[PDB]
């Protein structure tokens, strides 16, 4: 058979998958996926049949309930979503090679016919607030607006929830939390504010940073009340004290937070629509929001009538063409991002009259795995790993800010470096076992053997770790002035991960005020239009601190949902 439907129809009727009249149920394909599940089992049940030692197409780190049709289309060959970041050896029936070619908002102007028809029609729904994007900011806005008495529709353009937020590792920054106090950590919102402003080269809007620092404990409390575990508190770069909150043992914060948000949205019966892209914010004759034109992948264009629209669409770090025009030093770099993080939400914001700011400030994460092409968490360094070059020497304070760390790594021989750590570090950070599972953390019982394995000077490496451990013992790094030396690298075996910078986060975006209201170039509020999360500019300035993006998206998403509900 040339496609999945053709295979099935050999001994099944059309209505084995389809509704009675044949119409597709909705853009989430709810009815149709339910039919797949009726015969094949849930995703977890299918996964039992497709195990590999170190990976499983049907059991991944993605949170929520991942629809079968995310990867298996019926009437045409389809792509494995995992192929957008990994190259696992898969044999999905009716597969085709991964290729993302999504039309820009500007290109969709070609749908002049179809869009005019939609807008000429009755609104498909009439609600209070539409939230665009199912990352942490969008789910937070949808939940908060719903709890404030608003009727919400949440849309997501991708087939799966969670955006980049589901990928978050190292943590959510906050001070001064119960969780920190329980771990004998002393902090303050003031110190978080100070670290943040300094970290951003004082480019950040201080009014927005004050919201970030002052609301941070409340946001940790809010997540925790919803069921999140944020009890482990680690160190990230450019921070005065440990304040990156994450689940027990140092497991990934992002999948967890997104799962909690998803479960809470399902509990509230929030209308979530997948494969549904926000295209154009609609405004009335006085320039206030009146709704939004969307494009359903399966059901076509339609509009929703609403008082408020909350853009929670994330960044553009996947779009290297747009990135390179703003910061040429990042041209041709690999990205840490999900395939849809291309900035189409900003185009929607600008078309609605929103001004952008700080667009030139784009962060490279200092440590993408060269072998795996995925982010390796800064928490590996926070929990005690060092960086060495091919000469086997330290060369940077491994917990400095990301601008400085990235530059340092790029300055080394081969424009890459190695994370080096032992089993004490490994055991301290649950997330590290994921890199071992991915195959990107080669190991040996001596540094000489590891060095020979990886092309690092083995004797120099050995002497480097001895010297470093000496500095840990004496309590002062006189070589690179690293201010926190949590662990000696001296238990069990040693690991190396080859790392290099990758494009990671866009600090610029739509201009908002402290109420998450989008403003035009005249600094005038556009009534009914809100922005929250990485889509906004002004929060992070010239360099974002690790841990501060998850803090941002929960704080600003929650605030936006409450403000939108009040606005009405
Ligand atoms: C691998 C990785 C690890 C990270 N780790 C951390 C960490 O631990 N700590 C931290 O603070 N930050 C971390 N970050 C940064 C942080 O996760 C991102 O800043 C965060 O995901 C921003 O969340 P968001 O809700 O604004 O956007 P996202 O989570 O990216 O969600 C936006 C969603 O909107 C969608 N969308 C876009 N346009 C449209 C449209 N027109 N219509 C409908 N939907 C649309 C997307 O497809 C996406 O699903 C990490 C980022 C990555 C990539
Ligand atoms: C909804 C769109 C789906 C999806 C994503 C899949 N199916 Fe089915 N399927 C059914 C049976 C009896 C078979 C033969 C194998 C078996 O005995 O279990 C299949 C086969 C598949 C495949 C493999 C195709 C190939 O080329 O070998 C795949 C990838 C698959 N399915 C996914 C039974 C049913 C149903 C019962 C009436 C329904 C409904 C579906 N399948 C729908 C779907
Ligand atoms: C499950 C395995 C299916 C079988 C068997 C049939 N269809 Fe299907 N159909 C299915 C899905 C998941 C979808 C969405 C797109 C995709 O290919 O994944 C569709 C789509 C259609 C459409 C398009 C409808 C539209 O664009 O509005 C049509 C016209 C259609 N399907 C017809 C159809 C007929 C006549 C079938 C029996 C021969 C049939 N389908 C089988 C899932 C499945
Ligand atoms: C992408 C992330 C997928 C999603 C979501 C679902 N499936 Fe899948 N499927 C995918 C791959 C890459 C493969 C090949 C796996 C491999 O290890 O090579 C498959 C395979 C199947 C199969 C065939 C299994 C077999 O016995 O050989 C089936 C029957 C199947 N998938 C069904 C299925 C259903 C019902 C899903 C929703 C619950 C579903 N898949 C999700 C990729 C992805
Ligand atoms: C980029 C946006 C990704 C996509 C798409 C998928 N994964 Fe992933 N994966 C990504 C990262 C940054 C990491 C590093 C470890 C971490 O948890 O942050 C990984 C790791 C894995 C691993 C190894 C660890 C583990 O969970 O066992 C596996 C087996 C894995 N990823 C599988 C996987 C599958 C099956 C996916 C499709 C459903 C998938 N990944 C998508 C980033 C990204
Ligand atoms: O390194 C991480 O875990 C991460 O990627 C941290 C942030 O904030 O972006
Ligand atoms: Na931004």
């Amino acid at each position: 058979a040339d496609n999945l439907a053709e295979f099935h129809v050999q001994n099944q009727e059309c209505d084995s998958c389809h509704t009675p009249d044949g119409e597709l149920s909705n853009d989430s394909l709810t009815y149709e996926n339910t039919q797949c599940v009726s015969c094949h089992g849930t995703l977890a049940e299918v996964a039992e049949t497709t195990k590999h030692e170190h990976y499983n197409a049907h059991a991944s780190h993605f949170p929520g309930e991942v629809a079968c049709t995310s990867c298996h289309s019926a009437h045409e060959k389809s792509m494995v979503y995992c192929d957008s970041c990994h190259s696992f050896d898969f044999n999905m029936p009716y597969a085709k090679k991964w290729l993302r070619d999504e039309p820009t908002i500007a290109e969709l102007a070609k749908d002049k016919s179809e869009r005019q028809a939609a807008l000429a029609s009755a609104p498909h729904d009439t609600v209070d607030v539409v939230v665009v994007g199912s990352g942490g900011a969008g789910f937070s806005a949808a939940i908060s607006a719903t709890d404030s008495g608003a009727k919400v529709i949440l849309i997501e353009k991708e087939p799966v929830i969670g955006g980049n937020a589901k990928l978050a590792a190292g943590g959510m920054n906050a001070a001064w939390t119960d969780q920190q106090k329980a771990k004998k950590i002393t902090d303050s919102p003031e110190l978080m504010f100070e670290d943040t402003m300094k970290g951003g080269q004082n480019i950040n809007d201080p009014a927005l940073v004050k919201v970030l620092s002052s609301h941070s404990k409340d946001s940790v409390d809010w997540m925790t009340a919803m069921g999140a575990d944020l009890t482990d508190v680690g160190m990230m770069g450019g921070a005065s004290v440990n304040r990156a909150h994450r689940p027990t043992g140092g497991c990934g914060v992002g999948a967890h937070v997104v799962q909690v948000l998803y479960d809470n949205a399902v509990k509230r019966n929030i209308d979530l629509r997948m494969n549904t892209r926000g295209i154009e914010v609609l405004k009335d004759d006085k320039g206030t929001v009146k709704g939004i034109l969307v494009k359903g992948m399966y059901k076509g264009y339609y509009w929703v009538k609403a008082d408020a629209v909350i853009l929670a669409t994330g960044g553009f770090a996947k779009n290297n063409e747009r990135v390179a025009k703003l910061d040429p030093s990042l041209k041709g770099f690999i990205s840490t991002n999900q395939p849809g993080a291309v900035g189409d939400g900003l185009d929607v914001a600008e078309n609605a009259g929103g001004a952008l700011k700080d667009m030139q400030y784009i962060q490279a994460h200092p440590t993408l795995s060269v072998k795996g092409g995925v982010m390796v968490t800064e928490a590996v360094r926070g929990n005690g790993a060092i960086l060495v070059n091919r000469e086997g020497k330290r060369f940077v304070n491994e917990i400095t800010t990301r601008d400085k760390a990235s530059a340092a790594i790029l300055a080394q021989t081969g424009k890459s470096a190695y994370l080096i750590f032992d089993d004490s570090v490994r055991k301290s950070l649950c997330k590290i076992d994921k890199y071992i599972g991915l195959g990107v953390a080669p190991t040996a019982d001596s540094l000489v053997k590891l060095g020979k394995m990886e092309g690092i000077d083995g004797k120099a490496l050995t002497e480097t770790v001895a010297r470093y451990n000496s500095l840990v013992s004496s309590g002062k790094d006189t070589d690179f002035e690293r201010p926190n030396l949590p662990r000696a690298l001296n238990e069990g075996n040693y690991y190396a991960i080859e790392v290099t910078p990758g494009v990671h986060h866009t600090m610029g975006g739509v201009m908002i005020d402290t109420k998450a209201e989008v403003m035009n170039a005249k600094k005038q509020v556009i009534p009914g239009l809100y922005g929250a999360g990485e889509v906004t500019g002004g929060v992070h300035g010239a360099n974002r601190l690790g841990g501060n993006a998850i803090s941002d998206i929960i704080t600003f998403g929650r605030l936006a949902g409450e403000e939108a509900a009040k606005y009405s």
